[PDB]
Formats: structure tokens, sequence, C-alpha cells
């Protein structure tokens, strides 16, 4: 049994830079990008429901997803996205805590950015949150993919507020001004996760 600790944050609050740095003390790091798109590759059993619900084509030749493909009619049709979650959802869920289950680190780091919209902070042990200013995002992804300012501000006001995120979380990393501050950041936390870690399992009371 793992304690999870949940990590996220909003758009450009460089989530990679501070899961990074936990994975040079020795934690595994579980994303829940990565996890939604390995249910997909080939092999997987979510490709085969895949061709019999929106089409055959849907899955190419060698068997591997066209990935950038189906995104295209899903979104021209946006009310089998939620049918193609019903689907994908149940085997993320698996996939996920087949891959805590196989981590060997003290505590594994679950890196999920939309922890608060979807409310997966229910399923942490603790939550770790990685905060900027909103112009810090807006710069970051101003950079990192060359796009307009109001393009990432739209995006905001998709993602949950700064504020939401901050009323679930557990610790708070500051991110904006050089990848570098962090490291005295994630030693600290890292040690006390470490202690979390090993009392937990037979903890008789709270805190």
């Amino acid at each position: 049994m793992r304690y999870i600790v949940a990590l996220t944050g909003g758009i450009g609050s460089g989530k990679s830079t501070v899961a990074n740095a936990f994975a040079d003390l020795g934690i595994n790091v579980i994303d829940a990008d990565i996890i939604a798109r390995q249910v997909v590759e080939p092999g997987a059993p979510a490709l085969h429901a895949i061709a019999d619900h929106f089409g055959a084509n849907m899955i190419a030749a060698d068997g591997t997803l066209q990935r950038r493909a189906l995104r295209e009619r899903i979104f021209a049709n946006p009310e089998e996205k939620n049918w193609l979650n019903a689907l994908l959802h149940p085997l993320i869920q698996q996939e996920t805590q087949h891959q805590i289950q196989q981590a060997t680190s003290p505590y594994v780091l679950w890196v999920v950015p939309l922890l608060v919209e979807n409310s997966l902070y229910k399923k942490a042990n603790r939550v770790l949150v990685v905060d900027v200013s909103p112009e810090t995002q807006l710069k970051r992804t101003m950079q990192r993919d060359d796009v307009t300012r109001e393009h990432v501000e739209q995006i905001l006001a998709a993602q949950a507020t700064r504020e939401a995120r901050l009323a679930v979380a557990d610790d708070v990393i500051d991110n904006n001004g050089a990848p570098d501050a962090i490291a005295s950041d994630v030693a600290r936390l890292h040690a006390h996760y470490l202690q979390l870690a090993s009392q937990f399992v037979s903890q008789e009371k709270p805190e």
C-alpha cells in the first residue's frame, strides 16, 4: 500500500519541473496524461470498443490509434465525447492503481492536471499544489506554445481558479522564478512525505 501524494497546478505552473525534482529524490511519478495515452495504445482493450463504436477505420493498419484524427471527429460531434469517457475512465482508473501498486518508492507522486476539476483529490492521501501568479501562467504559455495572450487567458477561464486549487492543497510550492529555487522546497516536502509514508498504514490518530 503506497502513500499517494497528488500533484496539480494550472497551465504553465511548471508541474513537470516540480515532478522531476521529486523524481531525482527517488520517487516514482505517475502522470495522469501518460496513463490516458497508454490505455489507447496498441494492444489495449480500449482500441477495440473504439472500432466498435466510432468505426473500424478509427484504428490504423498497424493497430495504433489515429489519435489526432479521432480528436477531430469527436469535437465534431461533442455529444460522444461523454461516451468516449465511460469507456476509458474505468480503464484509466485500473491502470492508475496498477502503476501505484507497482511503484517501489516510499510514496508516489500522482500528477493530475485536472485534480480539482474532477475532484480527484478525493483519491489522494496528500495534495501538493505547484503555485504561480496568473501572470506567470500567461508568460510561460505564450512562449512554450507560441500563442496570443488572449489564447492562454481563454484557457485559464476554462480551468479551476488559482484559489480553487489552494482550497484543496495540503502543501503548496512556489514556482514563478527559475526552475532551481525549487530544490529547497522539494527536499523539505520530500522529507515530510517520507515521514507520513512510513507511518500512515498503522497510525492510530489523524496527524
